[PDB]
């Protein structure tokens, strides 16, 4: 869990189609959209608490998606200090989705995170996501740019 910095371990997870587009979830019950992500519980790897976390919010399985890249660092953000572990420090990872849009289900696990969702142009989530996330989102995003493309071309 929480390191000697005070960042909760995390993974967080952009899913593509070919069309250039991205999967844009809302949070439950909230007005603000935002990716999947959640913490890495202890003695998982980052790729194992990624797939769980993909079925526990998304309803998709392995055999659903293909990982396409991840990024190579952890990325932090602090939480705001009224809003409060001061942060979280993210592995991101790149999936496409092979399956059907009808595989997307937020309502497999008992503690749902999201209302549902739906595909947002590939640029939209790095303006539209809270502010204390968006430098994140910046650099993510960047660094998928050319990968997403590559399957709409
Ligand atoms: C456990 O579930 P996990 O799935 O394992 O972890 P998590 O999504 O990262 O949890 P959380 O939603 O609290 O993290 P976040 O940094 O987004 O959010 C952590 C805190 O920031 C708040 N927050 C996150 N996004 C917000 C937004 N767009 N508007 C207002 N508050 C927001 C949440 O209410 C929460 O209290
Ligand atoms: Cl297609
Ligand atoms: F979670
Ligand atoms: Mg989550
Ligand atoms: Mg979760
Ligand atoms: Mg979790």
């Amino acid at each position: 869990m929480i390191d000697d910095d005070g960042y909760r371990p995390n993974v967080g997870i952009v899913i593509c189609n070919r069309q250039g587009q991205v999967m844009w979830a809302r949070r439950f019950g909230q007005h603000s959209w935002q990716f999947p992500q959640g913490g890495i519980n202890p003695g998982e790897s980052a790729e194992q608490a990624m797939y769980r976390e993909l079925f526990e919010e998304v309803g998709l399985s392995r055999k659903d998606v293909r990982i396409l890249a991840s990024t190579r660092n952890w990325l932090r953000y602090k939480l705001p200090k009224r809003l409060v572990c001061i942060g979280q420090k993210q592995k991101w990872f790149l999936l496409q989705l092979v399956s059907g849009d009808a595989e997307i289900n937020m309502q497999t696990s008992s503690t749902p995170e999201f209302d549902g969702w739906r595909w947002v142009s590939y640029w939209y989530p790095v303006r539209q996501v809270v502010s204390f996330k968006r430098d994140v989102y910046r650099r993510v995003m960047k660094e998928f740019a050319s990968v997403v493309m590559s399957l709409a071309a």
